[PDB]
């Protein structure tokens, strides 16, 4: 009834918050005239330079 589904909803709700956050943290914007170098803590800096835009 109300109890089970809503409880799951509760889990969903917090999960959604978390998920939204991760996606948010996932996106980055580089302004025009700027270029981003990506460095991984594991690998170090990668050779590919990223241009303007959201990535």
């Amino acid at each position: 009834m109300a109890a089970k589904v809503f409880e799951s909803i509760g889990k969903f709700g917090l999960a959604l918050a978390v998920a939204g956050g991760v996606v948010n943290s996932a996106l980055y914007n580089v302004d025009a005239g700027h270029r981003a170098v990506i460095f991984d803590r594991f690998r170090g800096v990668q050779d590919i330079v990223v241009g303007e835009g959201t990535h």
